[PDB]
């Protein structure tokens, strides 16, 4: 293809063993995560990836995750960008509950339409929330693009979309242009919407696509910077399979 | 002062020790260094600062501090910048010597003048040199805003501060300028240049100025953009001492 991108979510970070949903909360990587940064550093690495531009978000756990990545490539001086647009889905009042739990008290595919629906928003989260404070009084959100007024108290998927896309077009996409090899250290849902756009994926079939945490992703895109084919997930199919599984299994009974 | 940064050299890595001339060599923090980075942090952050922009080297010792330092804050999401120009000096053919080795080979004023001179510049590097291929086929240096080819091989800190202040004067200063709490995670020479030109210090003067690793220099700077008073360091004085001299005692002849 003309151009090639890699993207990732990062990996454990210190609500994953709890089994909470996280969003916007300001969690760190734990240790495993950080060993699963530093496994995609010595993939790219043995691929011969030579990075020129990184973007994360403003949530720190991708931001380690590039550091990480960049350390173990000796790339360390590659300049990195970060962006809310970049942030994981908001989950709203949703956020820090256990998805088991709600699993067992309303149904796993209750459960499964909230984290995986396009078109489904989450009940906002209230200023009551235990998490509210703690995300609107950050100084990352006082100096972002909007005012903090105007930042989401929940999002679906489509709204992540559209609050991307704008980042994509304006920041991301010209540097692909320009031949620049390119590193998106972003979450879940926000890699799945901007997957969604590249490859044309359909609003029903976006429901479909689980990703791995700290998996290297390749896109191969055309000079339209349209996907010539589907996502590549760099490292071993077998192990790569497991942990979609782990991430969907987050969601199941027992 | 109407304004105020932070400065630092880093912490220390294995050639501190082995006192050995590490410059434009890409060597990572030891264990104490990254300590120092982490303690820096918790300073500022005692401070309650809010840094809004952050200047590294290219040299990846310069960048983990800085990484260090916002991990402590909380600050991970600041921009960095990093660049070439706030490179440590580059120490040509002194590059992996030991220190102590030179004041033994060429006397300890020898060694003196070129370590802490303005005007005097190492012997440059040559292609033979164990460490010319590592520095000169690095990709950061293939896409730097001078050619690979007119990279210096060595300098005076004169030529230090010839390729840095264009780089403070049109990139950082102007952020000082528009009220902006910035970090500067340089080196040992780059950050006496910088203060040599700041505090307005003679060609002469320069000489008997050494900066300790790992302790914050909280400049003052009044509207012109020059200091307001002698830079100061945040700490134990007495320890801040001893460890300026110990920097300076790798220079001398054990007695």
């Amino acid at each position: 293809s003309k151009y090639k991108l890699i993207m990732l979510r990062h990996g454990e970070g210190a609500w994953n063993k709890e089994n909470r949903f996280c969003s916007w909360v300001d969690q760190k990587l734990n240790s495993e995560g950080m060993e699963e940064a530093r496994n995609c550093g010595k993939q790219l690495k043995a691929l011969n990836f030579e990075f020129d531009l990184v973007f994360t978000s403003v949530l720190n756990r991708s931001i380690h995750t590039a550091w990480l990545i960049l350390e173990e490539l000796g790339q360390e001086w590659v300049p990195v960008e970060s962006s809310w647009r970049l942030n994981e889905r908001h989950y709203g009042a949703l956020i820090g509950l256990n998805r088991e739990q709600m699993a067992l008290n309303h149904g796993e595919e209750q459960v499964r339409l909230w984290r995986r629906s396009y078109n489904v928003t989450p009940p906002p989260i209230e200023e009551s929330h235990p998490y509210y404070q703690e995300i609107y009084n950050d100084r990352r959100y006082k100096v972002c693009d909007v005012p903090l007024d105007q930042l989401p108290r929940s999002e679906s998927l489509k709204d992540v979309l559209e609050r991307l896309l704008p980042y994509w077009n304006e920041r991301i996409a010209p540097e692909v242009l320009r031949g620049k090899t390119i590193l998106i250290s972003a979450h879940g849902n926000s890699s799945r919407a901007l997957l969604k756009h590249l490859e044309g994926i359909s609003d029903e079939d976006i429901i479909n696509i689980t990703l791995p945490t700290g998996v290297p992703i390749l896109l191969e895109l055309d000079e339209n910077l349209r996907a010539v084919g589907p996502h590549q997930f760099l490292g071993d199919q077998e192990a790569i399979q497991a942990a979609i599984k782990k991430v969907e299994d987050q969601g199941k009974v027992k």
